[PDB]
């Protein structure tokens, strides 16, 4: 016997800020800009405002930021999982999904992030890396937290459009 391996990044379930379980199936057929965040960092900044235009511009019906806090990159997580919520919404106004706090690294990895970590074969070494997800739930790019917004937005445009045409095309 040949245990089953998950196929889409859509397939699971995490839970929400306030602690609810929130299924990953709602963002099927969406493009998803996935990346495990942090309040704490020098790189704090640049990446809420980032993330903030990119949301904006090609989201919420075709397109999503999936932002999962983490506090095993420097402690740069380290406030409770609706404080870090409410420190996105109060400091930069996004509307995008902040997730419950989780785990990336060791024996305790959450298994939705785990999935993009297996398909890219990129372990995240400190915050804001980014994986993009296509709308079968598939990784089909990641990025290091060392790289622009320039050269993260054409790849993101490219998957928006394509979902918006074959919506237009298809029955």
């Amino acid at each position: 016997f040949l245990k089953p391996k998950i196929n889409s990044f859509y397939a699971f379930e995490v839970k929400d800020a306030k602690g609810r379980t929130v299924s990953l199936e709602k963002y099927k057929g969406k493009v998803s800009l996935v990346v495990n965040v942090a309040s704490d960092c020098q790189l704090t900044d640049r990446n809420y405002l980032g993330l903030k235009e990119l949301h904006k511009e090609f989201g919420p019906s075709h397109f999503s930021v999936l932002a999962f806090p983490c506090n095993q990159f420097g402690e740069s997580e380290p406030r409770p999982s609706k404080e870090v919520e409410s420190f996105a919404r109060k400091n930069y106004g996004v509307t995008f999904p902040i997730f419950h706090k989780i785990k990336i690294l060791g024996s305790e990895g959450e298994p939705a992030f785990r999935f993009l970590v297996d398909s890219s074969k990129k372990e995240p070494r400190w915050n804001f890396w980014k994986y993009l997800v296509n709308p079968e739930g598939q990784v089909v790019k990641f990025w290091r937290p060392e790289e622009p917004i320039e050269v993260i937005r054409p790849d993101i445009a490219a998957l928006v459009r394509q979902v918006i045409i074959k919506k237009k095309e298809d029955l």
